């Protein structure tokens, strides 16, 4: 705080909350740390002065003048003419682009009490005396302008209020308290005595105790907090009187001990210890290849001289630090840049690990993830989740700052981690990892990048010629490439027409936009890697993009000007909502603390997509400005997020609206789960897992023990939640045998969402829209080859072979509560055999007659012709070869599997021998039994010699596919995303397409498809997908991928799933109000309203007791536009409130304005058409389309038949009742509701 | 009706905004102004920026000709946080668009009753209470606790007449306070 240069009496001496500089000639400059500045002149050079604020000639009008001496008509240019001479990249005097002017509608809220309230010239407002002292009209405009443009946070509010209060207090007029009533106070440290009047220049500790009194030290009072009582206010804080009090050598103030290098040459440590007031000084230095310099913070210190860079290409191609280029393929996780030993002299380990993964064709490896362990902390970055940060197994928000180290932030597309040491890591996904290693380390490094001894040849010599010696961990079968040994290496000749400019041609010597980088970085070695990618995968944009993008990024690192390199036709780039592409932009976008990172920023303009009119929040989502989350013990949490700051699930803290951390006390959860860290979240997770096996078509297995052979032929509810739980996920399982044991049309209902999984032929989950090849959401469905795997968000999984074989694995915390055909979770099958009413039915056929699923057609028959079909009972006694067939396959000498040793095959052997004897043999029954057991072993991966050998059982593939008992079809296939669980930790039977191939829902394409992979699903080429809420088009095209321009459905149609595909089509419910002022009712009818006023139109009038919510629409038929009686506003009286919509203005819920694209009340969607019409929809209810021109259509589903009764009439389909509801004439006047109708009773009286 | 001096009876209260005795509006602080134009105008609301547990209340009054074009209050829409309560002296009471019996409790802690004379009274616990006269005269009563918290046509409860009459507005606050939700468009009707 204090400093006296004494050269011309230059004394910077500051108060409690100021920074005051003083000179001989009365220059009074002070600066509050948060955008508050003051410059005062004592008539110094009154004749003239060059500056932005006046020439001090006593005339305000003459101030607007150029430095040249002429006046300026425009204030922008005039202000920009007074800039400091220097290089100014990305400095705009005004917002050249579209500036987000704040709306005029919400200015009322920002103007009323609670926001810039006392600032208004009101008598009752605090510090009302200052109104006479200073005219606050200019201050009033500033407050509202700042808050309206800003997000509305209270910080700017009281900042402006404090600025006005201090400015008006400097005149010497007393100020009353305002912070408490305004709600914004200061949590000052130490004594924290918030004084309305506090003595300026508070008591400090003079190092030599000999100084003059500053002029500003004698004057008026200042508001603020003082802790000078007790502890003296010294050393920029409040210190006990026996504090450091500076080092007072030459008058300089060095409080406490900062280990500050005295000399500028850094040769002497000289830590000033307050105990002895002496210099603990060492003539040594860091050495080790690093030398001291002036750091940007201001304190000089050691710094590495040179920085070396090792980069890992994308297919892979690895270069060394010394400068050696090599290329290999593999998938086992390896190390990277591992120090051989811990650095003896003040340096830590920095070893990194890299994993590799197979995407697309074989002999191709992509970088899966990179994990860095430094300073005892381990954090990882992976391509599977982009622009997100994972540390020590848990996800955190991106702006993660540790103390002086580990400053992780987001730079363009890349995410960058840097520490105190020179080691820095930059990762962007899609196979590009850049590691900057300082030369300060030793010349010997046991890393995959190689020792940096500056010799390329010695790189990778200890590891041997094979670059796979640096191996650690890894998968059990990583080394074994394929049953055919390490297939399809690309042609070394690389015979492709892909040397042309169109593909892999812009990278090297195309002139055009990429020419300037040729002199900077040699492009030949980058070019060579692009042709191998073109070789392995032919012309697919997904593989082609990473190579050229890596070249562009490596180019931009050195300062260069690059032209427009990517085009919609040639490798277009996608980005989430509220984000636009940028060829090169800000290197450090802002985070919740609205500033760039303290490290060097904006030094390079970086390729990537950035937000607009919103700031990056938590590394994603481009949240609207003014809605940051909360900061808690160094961790940033999104607003509304629920988390446990401590382990053991102690407290569930909530991120409050204005950053408050609202915390309560947790109950440590039920003793069936454990508070564990998995999937990046610490929470109580289930620890037990059971299985329910519906082996075969009719035979079932209880949850525990005895199997209950049931020969029913109808829909039966297998498992469902019987005792409701306040917190859980419900799921109902039903096996709809189509006809007399036909393959079941299985249906699952999880979290109120119906996932089909029904169409077992091929793979066709249908849920609601039958076209679901690969999909995610609440439920993830993965085509495990022939089998289909369904997984929930909570670990519940079920496998269906598609041929009437169900394996459910239920690990959820439903111990006891769950009940049904599988049974309760407990020790005995007897508990499973209990009935809901307790009446045990000895006949197993009677069991399930109560647990019968609906949807049966005209009843169903429960039983064989002769019940139990005893024909097979007698035959097997003389048919000992039938049991000899299956058993010999699964006997111990028969190497069918190793899982039968792990899990006894007795149940499946009994199933095989119990299958219909008349149908028994080596028939479909035997083949299905073997397939079912070998697909049930998939639960735990085991070596499994094929279940089918040669011609014994029949199986084939569409085309170009070979059969393998150990196949991982979940990855290495059509999709660029994976919902696999390691293929559920199983390589299984199925079809593996060869050479250049993809796998689109069974079919194989020679790698010319699957470029369209959206977040939801796999979009085949030349297809389209209309998403929810009439999201019109996400059309896929061969030339360009994912041109997802969205629009809305035209009038007279509703978005509803039809013929297994979701789009908008005409619906039966249609009541149009006044086309030419004529009302067409549900049934065909015509009538003119003939009189202005509000009239009810529809209502689910009582006496029917259906779950359709009470809806009461009204329409204010008013003159409005040219007295044409168009609909002006649509009041909708939902059971939980009133929703009002007007085409011109916004939407009102309960009397409050809301944003147009939002969901309100209970399941009510409100949206505005791009044309301007407004649409409101209710789930399973009415939806209203209000036209821009004033035309309203009411649409009702066909389900409501003669239930609603109103002006539009019933839905019975009879015109005579619909037109007149037992009323002689004019139903409109009868339907005029009196609530909103004006009295107008005897007005002329 | 509020407990005073340890005994429960009804006494005068500080909050008093009478709408149109002779068509003149007396605000919370003493003020006078004629509405001068038919239509619905907002009267009070706990406008945001204060964060007090008083529920969001938004009263409106359809000043309409009605009896001999005397601009008496005809109906009182009250926009409680959980719905709309509409009361008319002649007919019954509507909650969310459904008729209800006069002596009942509805929504959250909202008492509605009909006076033996014929006036209708609605009260909110720790909130506003409105008395709608049989002849068409409305009084809005607010507890003394709400001091300079509500802001509307009746103005603040600070106790200063100059701010209460004009809320930083030169003239005719009524037209400024005309809510557009229930106001008819009437835009270019003669066009
Ligand atoms: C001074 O500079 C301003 C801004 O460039 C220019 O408009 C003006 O004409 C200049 N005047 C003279 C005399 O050069
Ligand atoms: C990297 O350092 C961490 C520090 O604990 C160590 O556990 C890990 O094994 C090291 N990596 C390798 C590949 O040795
Ligand atoms: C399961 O068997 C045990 C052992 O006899 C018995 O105590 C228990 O009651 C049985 N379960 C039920 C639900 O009856
Ligand atoms: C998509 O575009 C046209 C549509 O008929 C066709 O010529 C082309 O072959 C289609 N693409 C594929 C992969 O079939
Ligand atoms: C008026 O009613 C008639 C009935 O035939 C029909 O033309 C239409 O539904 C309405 N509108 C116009 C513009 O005629
Ligand atoms: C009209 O305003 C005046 C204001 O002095 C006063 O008489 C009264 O409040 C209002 N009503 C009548 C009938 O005068
Ligand atoms: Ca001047
Ligand atoms: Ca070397
Ligand atoms: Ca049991
Ligand atoms: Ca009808
Ligand atoms: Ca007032």
């Amino acid at each position: 705080l204090p400093v006296y240069l004494a050269g011309g009496r230059i004394s910077v001496i500051n108060g409690g909350s100021k920074a005051v500089l003083e000179t001989d000639f009365g220059l009074q400059v002070t600066y509050d740390w948060n955008w508050r500045v003051d410059v005062t002149l004592p008539s110094s050079y009154h004749g003239a002065v060059c500056g932005l604020c006046g020439n001090m000639d006593k005339n305000h009008q003459n101030d607007q003048v150029f430095p040249n001496g002429t006046m300026a008509p425009s204030i922008p240019t005039w202000g920009g003419s007074w800039q400091v001479p220097g290089w100014d990249p990305l400095c705009w005097h005004e917002c050249q682009g579209s500036c987000p002017t704040c709306p005029e509608d919400r200015v009322e809220e920002y103007e009323g009490p609670g926001f810039c309230g006392p600032l208004a010239p009101g008598t009752g407002s605090p510090f009302t005396s200052c109104h006479a002292h200073v005219p606050p009209e200019s201050f009033f405009k500033g407050c509202v302008l700042d808050v309206c443009l800003g997000g509305g946070s209270k910080d700017i509010l009281c900042q402006a209020l404090a600025a006005y209060a201090a400015a008006c207090q400097a005149a010497g007029i007393k100020i009353e308290d305002w912070r408490t009533q305004a709600g914004c106070e200061i949590t000052c440290p130490d004594n924290s005595h918030y004084e309305l009047c506090g003595p300026p220049c508070p008591a400090s500790c003079p190092p030599p105790a000999r100084h003059t009194a500053p002029t500003v030290c004698d004057g008026p009072c200042v508001e603020g907090c003082q802790c000078d009582e007790g502890f003296v206010l010294s050393a920029d804080q409040c210190v006990p009187l026996d504090g450091g009090c500076g080092c007072w050598v030459n008058g300089t103030y060095y409080e406490a001990g900062t280990e500050f290098w005295a000399d500028t040459t850094c040769s002497k440590r000289c830590h000033c210890g307050p105990g002895g007031d002496s210099l603990v000084c060492k003539p040594a230095s860091c050495g080790l290849g690093e030398e001291c310099a002036l750091l940007p913070s201001g304190e000089i210190g050691c710094q590495p001289t040179s920085i070396t860079e090792c980069q890992a290409w994308g297919d892979p191609h690895y270069t060394t630090l010394d400068g050696h280029r090599f290329d290999f393929q593999g998938t086992c996780e390896y190390l990277l840049s591992a120090p051989c030993h811990e650095p003896p002299t003040g340096t830590e380990y920095f070893n990194v690990t890299v994993a590799n993964e197979h995407r697309g064709s074989q002999a191709v490896s992509y970088t899966r993830s990179v994990t860095l362990q430094i300073y005892g902390l381990s954090l990882t970055l992976s391509a599977q989740w982009p622009r997100k940060l994972q540390v020590n197994g848990e996800f955190v928000a991106l702006p993660f700052h540790l103390d002086q180290k580990l400053s992780v932030y987001i730079s363009g597309a890349d995410v960058v981690v840097n520490t105190a040491s020179g080691v820095s890591l930059a990762f962007d996904g899609d196979s590009f990892v850049r590691l900057r290693v300082p030369a300060a380390y030793a010349g010997t490094l046991c890393g995959l990048c190689g020792n940096y001894n500056k010799n390329p040849n010695d790189d990778l010599t200890a590891v041997g010629g094979k670059p796979e010696g640096w191996k650690v961990g890894g998968a059990p079968g990583c080394d074994q490439c394929e049953p055919e040994p390490c297939p399809k290496p690309c042609t070394p000749e690389e015979q492709e027409p892909f040397r042309g400019p169109d593909a892999c041609g812009i990278i090297t010597a195309p002139e055009g936009p990429l020419a300037p980088c040729h002199s900077l970085v040699p492009p030949t070695q980058y070019f060579e890697a692009c042709l191998l990618d073109a070789c392995q995968v032919q012309g697919h944009p997904g593989g082609l993009c990473p190579a050229i993008a890596t070249y562009v990024a490596a180019c931009q690192a050195a300062g260069a000007q690059l032209g427009e390199w990517r085009k919609p036709d040639f490798c277009p780039l996608q980005c989430p909502a509220h984000s636009h592409y940028q060829l090169c932009g800000d290197s450090c976008p802002v985070s919740c603390p609205s500033l760039s990172a303290p490290v060097g920023c904006e030094t390079i303009c970086r390729e990537g997509c950035v937000c607009d009119a919103g700031f990056v929040l938590s590394g994603d989502t481009c949240v609207p400005v003014g809605q940051c989350g909360c900061l808690y013990q160094g961790r940033y949490y999104v607003l509304g997020a629920t988390f446990y700051p401590g382990p053991e699930c102690e407290r569930l803290c909530e991120c409050g609206p204005d950053g408050q951390v609202t915390c309560q006390e947790g109950a440590d959860c039920e003793p069936y789960e454990e508070c564990r860290i998995e999937n990046g979240v610490q929470a109580c997770h289930p620890t037990g897992c059971g299985h329910c096996l519906a082996n075969g078509g009719l035979h079932y297995v209880t949850l525990d023990g005895r199997v209950y052979d049931l020969h029913g032929s109808c829909s039966y509810v297998l498992a469902s939640v019987c005792h409701p739980k306040p917190g859980d996920e419900e799921f109902s399982i039903v096996l709809e045998k189509n006809s007399a044991g036909d393959p079941q049309r299985v249906v699952v209902t999880v979290a109120g969402q119906v996932v089909g999984l029904a169409r077992g032929p091929q793979v066709t989950v249908d849920g609601e829209v039958v076209t679901l090849p690969v999909a995610t959401g609440h439920v993830s469905v993965t085509a495990e080859g022939r089998n289909i795997v369904l997984q929930t968000n909570k670990g519940m999984k079920v496998l269906f072979d598609g041929d009437a074989h169900i394996l459910m694995s239920i690990p959820s915390s439903f111990r006891g509560r769950l009940c049904g055909l599988c049974g309760n979770f407990n020790g005995n099958w007897s508990d499973d055999f209990v009935l809901p009413s307790g009446a045990v039915a000895p006949n197993v056929e009677a069991f399930g007659t109560a647990w019968r699923a609906p949807g049966s057609s005209l009843g169903c028959g429960e039983g064989c012709g002769p019940q139990g079909c005893p024909v097979c009972l007698a035959e097997e006694t003389q048919a000992y070869e039938k049991n000899d067939a299956c058993g010999k396959i699964r006997d111990p000498h028969g190497p069918f599997a190793a899982c039968h040793k792990v899990l006894s095959p007795l149940e499946y052997f009994r199933q095989c021998v119990y299958d219909m004897c008349a149908h028994k043999g080596d028939k479909a029954y035997l083949c299905r039994s073997l397939a079912a057991y070998t697909a049930a072993c998939q639960a735990a991966g085991a070596a499994v010699k094929p279940w089918r050998t040669d011609s014994v059982c029949p199986l084939q593939c569409p085309a170009h596919s070979h059969y393998s008992i150990c196949t991982r079809s979940c990855q290495g296939s059509c999709a660029a995303l994976s919902g696999l669980t390691g293929c559920t930790t199983r390589c299984f039977e199925g079809c593996e397409c060869d050479d250049h191939f993809l796998l689109s829902h069974g079919v194989c394409i020679p790698a010319q498809d699957c470029g369209c992979v959206h977040n939801g699903q796999y979009m085949p080429v030349n297809s389209s997908l209309m998403s929810s809420d009439c999201s019109e088009r996400c059309f896929c095209s061969p030339n360009n991928g994912l041109t997802c321009h969205e629009a809305g459905c035209p009038s007279g149609h509703v978005c509803e799933i039809q013929a297994g595909v979701r789009e908008c089509q005409a619906a039966r419910g249609l009541c149009s109000i006044s086309v030419g002022a004529n009302l067409t009712t549900f049934d065909g009818a015509h009538n003119a309203i003939s009189s202005p006023g509000v009239y009810e139109l529809s209502s689910r009038c009582p006496g029917l007791q259906k779950n359709v919510p009470w809806y009461r629409v009204l329409a204010d038929v008013q003159p409005c536009h040219n007295n044409d009686k168009i609909v002006s506003k649509v009041h909708i009286f939902f059971q939980d409130g009133l929703v009002t919509v007007i085409p011109s203005k916004g939407a009102w819920v309960n009397g409050l304005r809301v944003d147009l694209p939002a969901t309100v009340l209970t399941s009510v969607s409100v949206r505005r058409m791009p044309d301007g019409s407004m649409l409101v929809h209710q789930k399973a209810g009415v939806t209203v389309w209000l036209g821009k021109d004033g035309l309203l259509d009411v649409m009702v589903g066909d389900d409501l038949a003669a239930m609603l009764c109103g002006a539009c009439g019933n839905f019975d389909g009879d015109q005579t009742n619909d037109a007149y509801g037992s009323q002689g004439k004019t139903p409109i006047e009868k339907w005029r509701a009196q609530d909103f109708s004006p009295c107008s009773n005897t007005r002329t009286r």
